RNA sequence: CCC
């Protein structure tokens, strides 16, 4: 192909509505993990759709560099359209034929990749779109919702925006409706300035009420529940779950966070055990038992006050090593989730196995591509780290403030903005021209709004240390503030 | 998927 028709070729891609043009960025995520769980997805969220999951999957192969994999998802997301969605072929083709044109594109396969992109021209002239390589339509923003939640945190807004645009045509929708609850309720736990949301609720409702056959998104409406105080609700929904469905990974485990928030910790295990029969790699089953052995073990050390003895003693140190075991599992399959980082960290700190906390907390001070609400939280938990295991006051009030310097507003503010208090207080005590403590509580006093005190402490800092950058900076904000 |  002439590099003429090339240029026109590429301008075409572009247009096309597909994986490749919904700005899904591989670093996202871990591709391992990914790959892994849509196919899990296939065999065991039988409730999902199979096209969507097969479309994604191709692009995960290619992401992996997999490019003759890539096509093999793609056939079989054509014969899938040939079994579920044969009355509305054509159109139900769009994404996969979007797929196929990029692909051969990577595989520099131009003279392939026109003759989809002149299929998908085709059928859009056909149904008298607006646009020439594109057909927007409900379906499609379904399938966008779900692949963008797929690629994280990062991404919900975007989800949430995608459902919605599905429900614009069809509001009573029942997949489309389960799409959007699940978005919204995943939103109502992210970037929380404070109390965990309850916008979801409703939405849960009537995915559950549109969706009767459907134990998936009925537990998120049991969870929900909870959350509310309406625990009893809840449960009863659980049991009811429980009584129609058996080692479904994807509801059990969900029904195990449910009795472990209340405590029933022998039930969440047994129910997590049960789904790790099923699949038995699974990161976020891993991470649910370690919470529950990390539950447990708590427990025995509040009831002897800290200093348990005997067998207490050894059971404690059991459990600990079965939490170790179920985290450093869970990160070890899921590279970018997060809280498995910190879990594993913050339980090696609790066995006082310092060298092993520190080689994961610096993983996850290195993770870039996480939620800024994640970074944040790591930088809480390695301060705490700091002050109370390696008693380095110094190294805690940096973490301290990088940790609100991401985040500001979170349910950590207050514990934070106190801790950063109390110990640049206690060091000005000691050295009055503790030069990180004064910029410490400058910045501390400028977060609640306190100016004036602000500027003082900056402007004894910048004393101490006139040309300091941020010094300067911070005492012109002050200034120009209204 | 922590709290
Ligand atoms: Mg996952």
């Amino acid at each position: 192909m002439s590099e003429i028709r090339k240029d026109t070729l590429k301008a075409i891609l572009l247009e096309l509505e597909c994986h490749f043009t919904w700005n899904l960025l591989k670093e996202d995520i871990d591709l391992f993990e990914v790959e892994d769980t849509i196919g899990q997805q296939l065999e065991f969220l039988t409730t999902k759709s199979r096209l969507a999951l097969y479309n994604l999957l191709a692009y995960v192969k290619h992401l992996k560099g997999q490019n003759k994999d890539a096509l093999e998802c793609l056939e079989q997301a054509e014969e899938i359209i040939q079994q579920e969605h044969s009355d509305k072929e054509e159109v139900r083709s769009l994404v996969t034929w979007g797929n196929y044109a990029w692909v051969y594109y990577h595989m520099d396969q131009l003279e392939e990749a026109q003759k989809y992109t002149g299929k998908i021209g085709n059928v859009c002239k056909k149904l008298s779109s607006p646009s020439n390589y594109k057909l927007e339509c409900p379906e499609t923003d379904c399938e966008k919702g779900w692949a963008l939640l797929k690629f994280g945190g990062k991404y919900y807004q975007k989800a949430k925006a995608a459902f919605e645009k599905a429900l614009e045509v069809e509001p009573d929708n029942p997949e489309f409706n389960i799409g959007y609850a699940i978005t919204v309720y995943r939103l109502d736990d992210s970037d929380r300035e404070g109390s965990v949301k309850s916008f979801s609720l409703g939405p849960l409702r009537k995915a559950v009420t549109l969706n009767p056959d459907n134990s998936y998104i009925k537990v998120f409406l049991a969870l929900k529940l909870q959350d509310v105080h309406a625990e009893a609700e809840g449960e009863k929904y659980i049991e009811e779950i429980l009584d129609q469905i058996s080692s479904q990974p994807y509801v059990l485990r969900y029904a195990a966070k449910f009795y472990r928030r209340k405590n029933s910790w022998n039930k969440a295990l047994e129910l997590l055990k049960k789904a790790l029969e099923v699949t038995p790699t699974s990161s976020f089953l891993h991470h649910q038992m370690g919470l529950c052995y990390r539950a447990q073990m708590i427990q025995i050390k509040k009831a002897t006050h800290n200093r348990p003895k005997g067998k207490d003693k050894l059971k404690v140190d059991e459990l600990i090593s079965s939490a170790i075991f179920h985290f450093k599992a869970a990160m070890e399959r899921d590279s970018m989730f997060a809280f498995a980082y910190t879990d594993l960290a913050n339980m090696y700190a609790e066995g006082g196995q310092y060298s092993n906390a520190e080689d994961i907390f610096r993983k996850a001070l290195r993770l870039e591509n996480i939620t800024d609400d994640h970074k944040h939280q790591i930088h809480y938990h390695y301060g705490r780290f700091q002050e109370f295991h390696r008693k380095s006051e110094n190294t805690a009030i940096h973490h301290y403030l990088e940790a609100l310097k991401v985040k500001d507003r979170s349910p950590l503010r207050t514990k934070l903005t106190s801790a950063l208090k109390k110990l640049s207080t206690k060091r000005l005590c000691h050295n009055a021209l503790d030069v990180q403590s004064l910029s410490a509580l400058g910045f501390v006093y400028k977060l609640e709004g306190e100016k004036r005190q602000a500027a003082e402490y900056y402007e004894k800092a910048q004393k101490i240390d006139p040309e300091n950058a941020e010094f300067l900076t911070a005492l012109c904000e002050l200034r120009l503030s209204i």
